[PDB]
């Protein structure tokens, strides 16, 4: 432990043992002094031009998190595509975490010259929330992640919470979190830290597509014993009228047939078209939309439930909500064009699943009579009946990895819906904040706490090291499969590389589903 | 390990104990910060001036590598004397690395005023590439080697490598490496960083001329037992018609005798003169050389294979693409004049290998008849064919040690032809870079990466210690030998010594066979 | 397949330390006569390079 | 006996697939008759090395 | 698989009225150049003599 | 000898004297009674093939 002697060593690697797979990154950071070492009040008023469906409060804190919630953190573009072409379940086991080679520095402003001299005595706080007492703030897909590529250097996010409010006002069960009540490291510079996690049992992912449809589960060749009815009226000519006939399934009448299972649910949503001259002329993103009302707030649900994007010879259309979708190299913040953005389909789960953008099914209305025509009805929204089976939505390369299901009473089946492993005591987090260091204070005494501090900032390394459990392939499929490949013809630049400006860039999301199982 | 201890002795020296010399070199480096942090892509086109045969397509890297692979690293010019005039071969058997006294040193640039102070909190990092997972770079003859003369600072070069190209554009194998995805040590001031290897089995260097020709290695004195057809045409006046006549071979008609070997392969070049005089008056530089076609690119064989230079009393001529050209002290890189260079020639292997500029023989072309006179064609480029001996280029002062074995399916007699020891694992790759310590970040939170750096630089020492395995002389030749010496009279400035300015020069290749062995 | 060519090993940044002869004709004009001139193998000159 | 593929590469490598759109007939399956088939030859060298 | 090596020879006959009338024995020959000497490949590589 | 095309007839020619190609066999010149036995291989850098 000395001034002159690192703390830790560059480990970036990753190794395959048959059944496991431990990856390792590391990167480096620099951390910032947020809000001039204050905690501050946020709040958002129904009053000026917000409207109820988007006023909050909450406060804003000092600190700094440290967000690796992404796939692509881990997992380079390469052993992505081992990944996905050999196996067909992947789940974490524990992970491993370690800051080193911390450097505080100051900076001085003069003239408009600009010194930056080291600080060999001031520390930083670290420490992980393992008793679960903050809000959760991963798993809610936010910004600030590790990057895709090693060779730059990020910059660490700011943590801030939320409340209960009626309007912007709080309320007699509001809550204020000082995290400065928890028991914290100190570092100077040649200190490091550093935790063990250990994940609890989880599911697979399944990596795989069925090649086999609910309704396509018979035997071509053989009748079945069990009738159904298939004629009410008779057909002579003028004079019909009622009987009752019956008639087997078979191999030509394959819709009629009796079956075992249902579909998964449905939750219907809009659908629009890329080719732009196929939609409505009028603005119907919001007013149209599929939403969710909870305490007379109108949110919209995003990306809602597990359902397949599209039938087939219909690639052109999309759910209004119903896709997570990337954004491209340089995108803008507002109003991005549509060759700026990348959409995700999921059109492998439509062998189970419901379409998102038609209905599910046709039931009755009313009792027949001998005056009374029989009328159907169709139904938009059905929850789960007996007998239902679905798949949950895929993994992506830069998609998320984790979140917590909610400390609630019950819950059925929680899986988060933007994909992904739903844990109860997911990893903890890990908050880091520079100590103040003051000014030179006044030579006579004053009550007042201390508002002229030094302006610092500090960097250093991050290394985190994963262990993941694989599932092997055990098919005994003739012909061959569908893989993961790179495109084979000339290209002015090369894919998933650097530009000649040095901007690293994703040209396309990658799913998992490649590889095929029977139901 | 501290600030206030240094972590390694200077050792320079060379011992010699029988059958080994064990020699040491240290010098003292310094490192820059290499395209500010980033990868960069290079390319150049077919269009514009460039033509086909010189486009290329790769990457650029922030690191920098080691490169000793020269032989007047190791050797001081006495110990290159003492090996070349007493020993028939060597080898070399293992070597150690070994970095210290690293110094990190910043810069800041203010009104024009340049101040560099200490940093002592920040990091470099340095690696081997040990499973040769990386392009090799090494024996392509670059420069930036270690200096010659001890008492100089040098300069650690850039890394940067090549991929497959269809003009300046990519295609599906190319391949982009990151640096960053291999582990790596990182060292502040006061740590060290060492390895060892070892060489693998290899032959020896043949140190020697033959003292003995192919065509003359018989006995002086007594006929052969075994006949050649001598004569065709009877001499008897005007009336001279068929016969068959036979003779033995002699004393006297030597080059008709009956023989076991041949000479080595020969891949003809073109003769270019010194004396500017009996050239022709034309540029025949390009047009006229000796090339090989690959993949729709003409590439120069250079220097090609290993042929003799000139014969006898011909000391003026030099083949176009066949020697290494070496060149003096302060010459220019575009068109030096020919007392700027220094030529280099293999003319101590004319007793086996054939001539560079003539050609290898003579062979049939039809077949005679009564009415048919017998044709003759000469071959320009011979293969190898059964019972062929050869000999290798020979090593300099300042040529190359080793070059890499390319992995492939098959080879044939794997020696480099710039001279040296094929290896098919040669010593690893030492990359070295400086770890990036961001400026001040902004007190907002933003999403893209740092791009303001504090500008830095290192430096440091550096030692290198190869054990080398050596063949003695074994002969009984009476008469003596030829050996190197130094000039005798009297000079204004001592070879192989420094200037009155201090610049260090060194006049003339020197070779490596002086001792002389039979056939 | 190898993802590298025979004529494509070499570094794109750095110079040759050896030389190769380049020039036998000089270019004052209509008075052009023999001449032996060098230099070295570079990145822009990549066909030109010492191979091994 | 294999060897395994022990490479360091970022980007993707180029994998053999199959065809994606809708067709007629399965490839290497049969026919409605009954007869084997083989649509195209399948060679070996996919994965790539350095020199 | 391919035949061995060919370094090909003159043909002359033993029947002495199928052969030129000239004396081709040295001007005719396969010979190998070696530092300036035309010394005469004898016998050369193992090949085959005659056709049936 | 050439590159074929609409316009250019192909031509062939003969090869005189061929080295070693990948896939060759061969046999050696066969011993006699009254024929050498052995011979020394030179002390060289390399060979191919060394039978006398």
């Amino acid at each position: 432990d000395g001034v002159g002697s690192s703390s830790g060593n560059w480990h970036c690697d990753s190794t395959w043992l048959g059944d496991r797979v431990i990856t390792t990154s590391t990167r480096t950071w620099a951390l910032p002094t947020y809000n001039n070492h204050l905690y501050k009040q946020i709040s958002n008023g129904t009053s000026g031009g917000a409207t109820n469906d988007n006023t909050y409060f909450g406060y804003s804190t000092p600190w700094g998190y440290f967000d690796f919630n992404r796939f692509h953190c881990h997992f380079s573009p390469r052993d992505w595509q081992r990944l996905i072409n050999n196996n067909w379940g992947f789940r974490p086991k524990r992970l491993s975490f370690k800051l080193f080679n911390i450097q505080v520095k100051e900076v001085t402003q003069n003239e408009g010259t600009k010194t930056i001299a080291n600080n060999l005595t001031s520390t930083i706080q670290v420490f992980t929330d393992s008793e679960y007492q903050l809000p959760y703030v991963l798993g809610s897909a936010h910004q600030g992640c590790l990057p895709p590529f090693p060779a730059d250097v990020f910059m660490i996010p700011q943590y801030g919470y939320l409340t209960l409010n009626n309007g912007s006002q709080a309320v007699g069960r509001s809550s204020f979190y000082c995290l400065e009540y928890f028991p914290s490291q100190m570092l100077r510079t040649g200190n490091n830290f550093q935790f063990t996690y250990t994940f609890e049992d989880v599911p697979f992912h399944s990596s795989y597509a069925h090649s086999q449809s609910l309704d396509r589960l018979m035997n071509p060749l053989i009748d079945q014993y069990l009738y159904y009815l298939s004629r009410t009226q008779t057909t002579g000519g003028t004079a019909n009228t009622q009987t009752l006939g019956f008639s087997q399934g078979g191999p030509n009448t394959m819709a009629n047939q009796a079956k075992n299972w249902l579909p998964g649910p449905c939750y219907r949503q809009q659908r629009v078209s890329t080719t732009t001259g196929q939609n409505n002329n009028s603005n119907f993103a919001w007013t149209a939309g599929t939403k969710y009302h909870l305490n007379g707030r109108n949110s919209l649900a995003n990306p809602g439930i597990a359902m397949a994007t599209h039938k087939d010879d219909e690639e052109r259309f999309f759910p209004s909500n119903g896709i997570l979708i990337f954004g491209k190299q340089n995108a803008a913040r507002d109003n991005a064009d549509y060759s700026d953005v990348m959409l995700t389909s999921e059109e492998e789960i439509k062998t189970t699943n419901p379409v998102a953008t038609e209905e599910y099914g046709i039931v009755a209305d009313n009792l027949q009579q001998q005056n009374t025509a029989p009328q159907i009805g169709t139904v938009n929204s059905q929850g789960a009946l007996p007998g239902m089976v679905w798949q949950n939505r895929d993994v992506y390369l830069q998609g998320p990895i984790w979140a917590k299901i909610p400390h609630t009473d019950g819950n059925f089946h929680p899986s988060p819906l933007m994909g992904g492993f739903g844990l109860k005591h997911p990893p903890p987090q890990i908050l880091i904040k520079n100590t103040p260091v003051p000014a030179d204070p006044p030579t006579t005494f004053n009550q007042s706490k201390l508002n002229s501090f030094i302006t610092q900032y500090s960097t250093g390394q991050v290394s985190v090291e994963i262990e993941w459990e694989l599932q092997k392939e055990n098919s005994k499929r003739w012909n061959p499969e569908i893989q993961y490949t790179s495109n084979y013809y000339k290209s002015t630049s090369v894919d998933f590389a650097v530009n000649t400006e040095g901007v690293y860039s994703e040209p396309r999301p990658i799913g998992t589903r490649y590889l095929t199982r029977n139901l």
